[PDB]
């Protein structure tokens, strides 16, 4: 008879108590840098709505990355910009070193610090058990910081986690989907990579929060220790939830939907079927045991939970024994 509302259990009113210019990006006035200080070197990846290039600051010969914002909606540009500024300086948060525009065209471009990212398409291998705990911990720092600042990343995935292994340097990037958290707001469930979409999104529950991001984190932790990227590999959004259900089980999935009085599509109930909750051990093998430990499994199990309200906060996660060595260090 109607979805049960929900609210973040932590940092719930973080933006409510701040000045109106902090989250009101629509009124944010941008200060422009000088476009002529940069020269594009080569195109990297791509994207819909943006063109990313490796570049060089002609003033200091320093490498930099430039994201040209293609014709879209100024609000979206204002949102990412305001967010990037609000987070500037945060631990492991990509640094927005400048903002420029074509004086004639008006086409906006975001200049970021450069990261000599180690090729991930085949790197998470040499990554030792300690390397994972370390980087996971570092990713946690960024999340707790951004969440602390009332902001949801919404696109946590391996591609948005730049890593310069040689320098043990990590950065969380592309805040293109990030949004400000305001208790009781209904958000767009169509964010984040499919393999990293949380149950809440998959069942169309819109009143979600920061917890979306630890689920995505949990997915990354899984793929990393079990050496299966992506861990949950669905064909489409519907199948994505089936992949999760085959691991976490259907009973818990149904208690969750029941709890929030969520209505699922009829056909969806047919494809979910019936599955038992499998034990994580079931996924460990000779090629990934060195990365798996009891602590890792306990931590992962506390991240990957249907009910977003029951997931660990980034802060609580940084306290898990899995990180004993890292912290100690
Ligand atoms: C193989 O060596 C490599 C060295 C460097 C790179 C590379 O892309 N470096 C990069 N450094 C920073 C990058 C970056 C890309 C997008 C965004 C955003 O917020 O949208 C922010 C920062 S990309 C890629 C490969």
């Amino acid at each position: 008879s109607g979805p049960v509302p929900s609210r973040a259990r932590v940092y719930t009113d973080v933006n409510t108590h701040r000045p109106r210019e902090y989250w009101d990006y629509e009124s944010h006035v941008v200060e422009w840098g000088n476009q002529d200080d940069y020269q594009l070197v080569r195109k990297l990846g791509r994207g819909k709505y943006s063109e990313v290039f490796e570049a060089i600051n002609i003033t200091n010969n320093e490498k930099v990355v430039v994201k040209i914002l293609k014709p879209v909606k100024k609000k979206k540009i204002k949102r990412e910009i305001k967010i990037l500024e609000n987070l500037r300086g945060g631990p492991n948060i990509i640094t927005l070193a400048d903002i420029v525009k074509d004086p004639v065209s008006r086409t906006p471009a975001l200049v970021f610090e450069h990261v000599n990212n180690t090729d991930f398409k085949q790197l998470y291998q040499t990554l030792t058990d300690y390397d994972i705990r370390f980087y996971m911990y570092e990713i946690l720092k960024a999340l707790d910081y951004c969440h602390s600042m009332g902001i949801m990343h919404r696109d946590v995935k391996p591609h948005n986690v730049m890593i310069d292994h040689e320098h043990r340097k990590l950065r969380l990037i592309d805040w293109g989907l990030a949004e400000f958290y305001h208790p009781g707001q209904e958000y767009n469930v169509r964010v984040a990579s499919r393999y990293f979409k949380g149950p809440e999104l998959l069942v169309d529950y819109q009143m979600y929060d920061y917890s979306l991001d630890m689920w995505s984190l949990g997915c990354m932790l899984a793929s990393m220790i079990f050496r299966k990227e992506p861990f949950f590999h669905g064909h489409d959004n519907y199948d994505q939830l089936v992949r999760i259900a085959k691991v976490l089980g259907t009973e818990d999935l149904y208690d969750y939907i029941d709890k929030y009085n969520i209505e699922l599509d009829p056909r969806f109930n047919d494809i979910l079927g019936r599955h038992s909750r499998k034990r994580w051990e079931r996924f460990v093998h000779s090629e990934n045991q060195h990365l798996v430990s009891p602590e890792a499994l306990d931590f992962l199990d506390k991240l990957l939970r249907y009910d977003h309200q029951s997931r660990l906060t980034a802060r609580e996660a940084m306290e898990h024994p899995y990180f004993y060595t890292v912290v100690k260090d």
